């Protein structure tokens, strides 16, 4: 059920924002593990005195990295002089974002029909602003609500590359790397209470509850009118035997924010086999795969979808595979991006649901978790 | 003239220690970029609840990044019951450097033959205290004064693999890359009044004058007794047609603090070559070239130590070349490292001064600014 309940015209993600202390080096390694091409920038060299800003592009996936420099570059302007190309940066607010989070995301965009219509209609529903509508060179709005923890929903919306005071970057700095990743798919955050998280963000924005189907958690998955902005939520469960990872996120975070990043890929295959090159050479880690059972028992359940063949390249590789009722995914982990055990990446490809794809296509793995424990057992005994 | 003034025995370099907001995403980007491996690490997996810190080496250069975890994770522990395998460090500290600095050096580490000494002579000849002398595991004592800005020279010395609580990283995760870096040959502080830093530093040392062969800058070099622990230190010169690059570092850095490391490679083309290849796949870039003229001139000037082809090798990697009355030096400097214009590093290899060389064979390259100046107007008419 779809009750297309949407209090405003809400289009596809736009680009993802990671607050930084140092945006060059976060930006380089993840361009390097991801394979996604330096596409524009905003610093010192475009006349941004406040912070540096470097964007990360693959397919319609947008990286950004900031940082701030040092107040005393720009201590003679105000909001009204600032060399500032995101308005709603504060030097204070990332300072201490990094400090209280370390590396995390700091906003999730959407693009939207109009944000200045966009924020009215969310905080006349009860969404805490953030950073109110501002047009940028007359051509971009740009606006801020609060989504969960110290993480914003940011409003962006287009009269008619990226902002306004970006530059396009020289094409000898920018070398084009591909690893097949095309979009983000969904973005999942962790609280502490899942209840009132859903009612504050389904308040404000109209998502609905995209339908599923002692591991951890309880969550939920809220959704735009089309069903290609996915925002899931997760809370812990206590007492088990196991400890949460959504209460060790908590912990090690300082509380709600961002937890994965779920990037499809066009090839998982040709994703998962740069990305695993590259692990060892500055790149990213992934969890540790599933033992064999775990591959044993997937031709009694895609067999119908997922030749022999395709499923040792799946084992090789470590690809996990789960089944709706409409489609099937293929998804994979990896281990935490920086120094905390709190935001990890997730690489998926969903097969089915052709209409384009829908959005959702096959679920989000909650029957891996099920999967996962059976196989461990299975390959023990 | 070497008076051999040392008021304590002095080995060699020991470590260059980072302080970062993340030090997994620093480290991941230096070891590609180098071509430094994984092979220490003190962090969560190895019981620190304090600080990640990662080693990466080539040779005997050996880089260390820490960033600070959430101060919750340790608010039982006292310093007698700390997790820390760094005692120095302090949460506070190392936010504050970060926050005021970004990325940058917080530890020049030497050899000592006994750090509790060291530190003791040290700073009875007014060395500022910045760490008590602390023994590790009865095993290694660590020790620490100031040396300029928020800079430490920090004392290391062993009874008998870098530090206790360090564990060696797995080899899985221990990728062997190596572009030919070996050693650490001098690292340059930039400060407001170079007279005070060296009377200072010199003071509490005992490490003498390093003797030299409209620049922006007024230098002399700090050595040991055997010359191979090298500290250059720089002053902007004001008034100048072209504003000093000291002084802008001094400006974004918000004051004084390291400004290059210089690296010693087995094999400076090698080198060259490799981190070029990487520069914009998530390494480091490089200063733009001098003109063709100036490696005309090459010839005139030390063709008698390289041939015709490895000046040609030199031109098409942008090497520089400079030559004292004892040896020669070829150097070349990166862009920096992080989001400011602060730190860099210089690659380097020396030619001559056998007898082992002896340590500043070619000296700094200061001949180097002239010669950049002359080429680039030549090139012009
Ligand atoms: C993250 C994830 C998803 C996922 O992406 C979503 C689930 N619901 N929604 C809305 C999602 O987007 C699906 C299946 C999974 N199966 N196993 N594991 C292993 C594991 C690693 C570390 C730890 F501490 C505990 C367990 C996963 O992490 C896992
Ligand atoms: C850093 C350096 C050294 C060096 O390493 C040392 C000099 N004295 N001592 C003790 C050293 O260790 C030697 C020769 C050089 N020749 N040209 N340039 C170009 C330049 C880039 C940016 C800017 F803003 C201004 C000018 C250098 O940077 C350069
Ligand atoms: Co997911
Ligand atoms: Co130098």
């Amino acid at each position: 059920k779809n009750p297309k309940s949407d209090k405003f015209k809400v289009k596809r993600f736009h680009h993802i924002e990671f607050w930084c202390g140092d945006a060059t080096n976060v930006a380089r390694r993840f361009s390097w593990g991801l394979g996604m091409r330096f596409s524009a920038k905003s610093d010192l060299s475009t006349g941004n005195m406040v912070h540096a800003s470097y964007l990360l592009t693959s397919g319609d996936l947008r990286f950004l990295f900031t940082a701030p420099y040092s107040p005393s570059l720009s201590a003679g302007e105000i909001k009204p002089t600032t060399t500032a190309s995101i308005p709603s940066f504060d030097h204070g607010s990332c300072r201490s974002f990094f400090s209280s989070h370390g590396l995390g995301v700091r906003a999730v965009a959407i693009e939207v029909e109009d944000a200045e219509s966009a924020f009215s209609i969310s905080v006349a529903n009860g969404a805490i602003p953030s950073s109110p509508p501002i047009v940028l060179n007359e051509a971009v709005t740009i606006a801020e609500v609060k989504l969960y923890g110290d993480v914003v929903l940011r409003y962006v919306s287009y009269k008619a590359e990226f902002l306004p005071g970006f530059e396009r970057v020289e094409d000898a700095s920018s070398f084009p790397l591909d690893y097949g990743i095309r979009r983000l798919d969904h973005a999942v955050g962790n609280v502490p209470e899942l209840g009132p998280a859903l009612t504050y963000v389904a308040g404000f924005t109209g998502f609905h509850q995209f339908a599923e189907f002692e591991s951890g958690l309880n969550s939920a998955v809220l959704a735009s009118n089309d069903e290609m902005v996915l925002l899931p939520i997760n809370e812990p469960v206590h007492g088990t035997k196991r400890k949460s990872q959504i209460q060790t996120y908590l912990e090690h975070n300082e509380g709600a924010g961002l937890q994965h990043l779920a990037l499809m890929s066009e090839d998982i295959f040709r994703t998962l086999r740069e990305m695993r090159k590259r692990s060892s050479i500055g790149g990213f880690d992934f969890m540790p795969s599933p033992p064999p059972t775990y591959y044993q028992n997937l031709k009694k359940r895609v067999g119908d979808v997922l030749s022999d063949d395709q499923i040792k390249e799946c084992e090789e590789l470590g690809i996990l595979v789960d089944r709706d009722d409409q489609g099937t995914l293929l998804q994979i982990f990896t281990k935490p991006l920086g120094d905390r055990p709190t935001i990890f990446i997730e690489i998926i490809q969903r097969v089915g649901c052709m209409m384009y794809q829908s959005g959702g296509c096959g679920g989000f793995g909650k029957g891996n978790f099920s999967e996962l424990f059976k196989s461990i057992e299975e390959y023990e005994k």
